[PDB]
C-alpha cells in the first residue's frame, strides 16, 4: 500500500529474455501456422470469429517497439496465439497439433527462465 512495498525483484534483463523465448519460438520447426498475420481476405471466417487475431511477428514488432509493459502481458500474447488456434482448429489436424506443441515448448522455456 502507500510507502509499504514487497522487494524489488530484478526485471532489467526481461525485455531481453523475452526476445530470446520469441527467437526460440521463431525457430521452431511447428512455428509455420503461427508466423505471420492471418489472411482475413482469404480465409472463411476468422475475422468473424477471432475477436483478437495474434501471431508472432506481431508480438515481435510490439516487443521490438516497447508496445508490452511488463512480462506478464508478453506471456498473454504469446497464450492468445494458441488459444485462437484451438478456437479455430481440431485437435487432430496438423495445424491443431502445432499448436499444442508450441504452446507447451513455450510454457517450459517460461518456467525454466522466470520460475
Amino acid at each position: 500500500s502507500m510507502s509499504v512495498k514487497k522487494p524489488k525483484r530484478d526485471d532489467s534483463k526481461d525485455l531481453a529474455l523475452c526476445s530470446m523465448i520469441l527467437t526460440e519460438m521463431e525457430t521452431h520447426e511447428d512455428a509455420w501456422p503461427f508466423l505471420l498475420p492471418v489472411n482475413l481476405k482469404l480465409v472463411p471466417g476468422y475475422k468473424k470469429v477471432i475477436k483478437k487475431p495474434m501471431d508472432f511477428s506481431t508480438i515481435r514488432e510490439k516487443l521490438s517497439s516497447g508496445q508490452y509493459p511488463n512480462l506478464e502481458t508478453f506471456a498473454l500474447d504469446v497464450r492468445l496465439v494458441f488459444d485462437n488456434c484451438e478456437t479455430f482448429n481440431e485437435d487432430d489436424s496438423d495445424i491443431g497439433r502445432a499448436g499444442h506443441n508450441m504452446r507447451k515448448y513455450f510454457e517450459k522455456k517460461w518456467t525454466d527462465t522466470f520460475k
